[PDB]
């Protein structure tokens, strides 16, 4: 069983609030967006544009029932996966840490090389899934990670 | 343009010749789909569980004409793309191998009732593919190294 | 008692061929890469950045011994096991099939970049043929059975490694 | 001329504060680190990968100079320019805002993972306290200020910045 299943926006810190949270725990930080073009051989593009949003959040799913059942480590969950019905059932029990980031700041760690109007739906449609399924609300727009990992921690 | 453009199925081998074609090149392979989470700062998935399938064909259709357009090396095309009649349209001109493969071969090299599943996806677009390539390649005995020289000695 | 033991440099396709040819012959396949991965709880990649060879290779060593002794399916092992002696002293009397491979096809093999820490690409074909020299003596003393990967693909290989069994 | 020329150690904020940097002050950036990935049509591993450092470089020096003359907006230094004299030259009189960050919070943002072809494979702390200290000194004589990443946030150092030009 996960010791933390964080949740959240792109750009909540999954990744990176994951792999510093999995070494101070000491445990191994799995990723499910990972998980699933690793134990498919696919990538994640490859099933989307290949099976489309449904068979690919089946296979979403079943791969992160499994890592659930048996990654030992911190799990971080693809990002849209909490829309999924099976995804929802299947952290009833775990604990759940949800990466709250407002949409400024939210857009502004995913930048790379309007946008932003299509995060506030992203935002919209997730968020309220997030408490949803959330044990735990971390905000995370003003602290650095290492302060949202001893914020994590302690309540942990 | 693009020395190449590459089409198949899944296993096709896009991705493998795809590189190694671009590399025994000097040039750099592109990938639609890449250029797509390149171009919208978005990925793939929130797209598509965002604003739609088929809005998500009309976003990968407008990269791949400025891939097309933009692009000096080889391109790597996101199979899918060729539902798109604009896709087929934009091709037409290049140069575009389509690596061909078997159902079953297909099936074997990607990873660890599936067969018919990948049986239509072949049903779907192998006429597509066939339709819009300038160069056919049967990538199911040959070897890749092979394939790339193939297609290489007619670039 | 495992099956066949598939040994060689990175790009030679243990776990290619071992994925099929353990389809191929109704058995599971246990790749030890994907066991430590799954044992440790998390990836070949970091367990070198944070800890380097020796502890990787230590606890590849125990992952092996153990496959060599529990797994009776095909066992595909990872690319430098045969580096420690303890590994070389176990696979005694297991069916060690090598996939051979010259330098340029593994090098161009290994494409995904795989991952692959010891290839990391910071300067890559280079590192390769360096990690050819020291793998291809002890690949060859393991071995049982000596396989050219270069020229064939997966099929026949799979099929050719299926007659000598 | 570039508003401001980041430079730092691997994961000291160069690319990162470049976007945010560049959206405060309403200007372009320009990434060496990107423009070499387009300029080539291939990216960073991949470069050091098949031609080596001291060839990335070469292509590296290329892209700086075009900047330094054609770009007017925030210009993140690729992390290892300041390596080629001529660079350095060229970056004299240049507004270069030095980002510091310990070695131990450099090994943290730099360990998501992309690329940092010289942070690579086995042992990243000891590639990156290598690193340090063989681009720590170069960017000592280059800078004009210097800014703290170390506990202080990403906009914090923004406006750190801003407020300084
Ligand atoms: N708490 C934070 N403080 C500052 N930067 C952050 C914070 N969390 C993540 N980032 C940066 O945000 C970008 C998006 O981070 P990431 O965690 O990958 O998103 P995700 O939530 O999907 O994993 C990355 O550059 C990461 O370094
Ligand atoms: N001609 C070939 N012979 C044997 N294997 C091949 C050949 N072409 C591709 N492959 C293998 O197929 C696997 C999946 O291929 P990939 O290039 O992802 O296909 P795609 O472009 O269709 O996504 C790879 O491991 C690659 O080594
Ligand atoms: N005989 C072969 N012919 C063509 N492609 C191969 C062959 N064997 C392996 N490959 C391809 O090479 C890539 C890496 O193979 P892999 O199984 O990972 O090697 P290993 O596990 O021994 O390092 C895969 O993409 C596989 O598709
Ligand atoms: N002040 C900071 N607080 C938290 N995260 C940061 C900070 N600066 C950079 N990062 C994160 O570090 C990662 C590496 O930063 P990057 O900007 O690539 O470094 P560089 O460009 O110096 O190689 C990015 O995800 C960014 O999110
Ligand atoms: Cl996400
Ligand atoms: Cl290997
Ligand atoms: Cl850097
Ligand atoms: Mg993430
Ligand atoms: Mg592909
Ligand atoms: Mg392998
Ligand atoms: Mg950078």
């Amino acid at each position: 069983a996960p010791k933390a299943v964080l949740v959240g926006l792109p750009g909540s810190g999954k990744s990176t609030i994951g792999r510093r949270l999995a070494k101070a725990l000491g445990v191994g930080l799995l990723d499910t967006d990972v998980a699933i073009e690793q134990r498919t051989g696919r990538s994640i593009a490859d099933i989307f544009a290949t099976d489309g949003e449904q068979e690919f959040r089946r296979i979403e799913e079943d791969v992160v029932r499994a890592a659930l059942a048996d990654h030992d480590g911190v799990l971080s969950l693809g990002g849209g996966a909490v829309t999924s019905p099976g995804v929802r059932a299947a952290l009833a029990g775990h604990t759940v840490v949800y990466l709250e980031i407002s949409a400024a700041e939210g857009v502004r760690r995913t930048g790379g090389n309007d946008r932003a109007e299509k995060y506030r739906a992203l935002m919209a449609k997730r968020a309220p899934l997030y408490r949803r399924v959330a044990t735990m609300r971390v905000d995370t727009n003003r602290r650095n990670p290492g302060a949202v990992v001893r914020h994590i921690l302690s309540r942990l």
